[PDB]
């Protein structure tokens, strides 16, 4: 005979406090972009970015991250 | 015959105070970028990112983090 | 016969303060970027990046870590 | 008495030939640009410039240049 | 008695050949530009220049030149 | 009495030929500039020139140069 008991138990506290958030600045490209293409030849699939793309601010004003898993796994 | 029991505790904290957050500057790509081609032959896929691309500027208040795994297994 | 007790406990504190953050700056990429091509072939896959591409800045007011793993396993 | 003649000659040529004049590029002020300023006292004129400013591009087909004085002077 | 005679000659040449005038690039100013000012005093005049100012581009398809000066001066 | 006669005489050639004029760059100031400036005081007048400033490109498909001065002078 099997007797199997999983009862764990968790009281945990995640905590920020903060007095101010600013005066933040993120200002990706500016200098000039340039691009000049003759006799390519291309046979096969072809992708292009070209500038300012894809860029990111962010500012949580707390942003606190908790991640837990359970995994009872058997036969 | 078998007899498992699993009772763990936790009562943890993480945590952080402070005073003010700010006066912060990024800047990526200020010089100008410049791409010339000529005869070129691509017989296969082709991928291209020119610019400024992907930059990031993130600030949180706080961002503690906790991760916790369980994992019982049997046979 | 078996009989297993798995009963761990924990009451730890992980704790930051800080009196303010500030005045701080990120500038890649201030110089000018240049890039010419003439007669190549390519039988092959081709990715390119030119310019100020991924760059991060990541200013937290915390930041505290804290990672945890149970792994019973038996048999 | 005075007797006094003046006759200069001249039958002189400036002359140019060019068989073609192109593909000219002029580029200025491609990096970003930037000021900043506090807590200043002037008592007095100020001028100021911020920019791109005064660039010239000249391209004439020939620009050919003479120049000639003739001052006699007498008491 | 005085007797002048100011009778100069002049039968010059002067000549250019070129076969094609061309591929001329002028770049100025590609890295990033930054000024930053706090406290300062002036009683007296002041003059700021910053960025890209005064860039010249000068391709003539000839630009040859003659100069000539006759100055007889009597008493 | 006094008898002056001046007849200079002049046939000179300049000249040049060129089989083509070009391929020619030029890339002033590619680096990051940068100034910070605190607590100074001028009593006394102020220039000042940051950046790239008074560039010449000049390419002349001839560019031959003849100067002459004749002064004849009397008491």
């Amino acid at each position: 005979s099997v007797q199997i008991v999983y009862k764990p138990v968790d009281l945990s506290k995640v905590t920020s406090k903060c007095g101010s958030l600013g005066n933040i600045h993120h200002k990706p490209g500016g200098g000039q972009v340039e691009v000049k293409s003759e006799k390519l030849d291309f046979k096969d699939r072809v992708q292009s970015k070209i500038g300012s793309l894809d860029n990111i601010t962010h500012v949580p004003g707390g942003g606190n991250k908790k991640i837990e898993t359970h995994k009872l796994t058997f036969r």
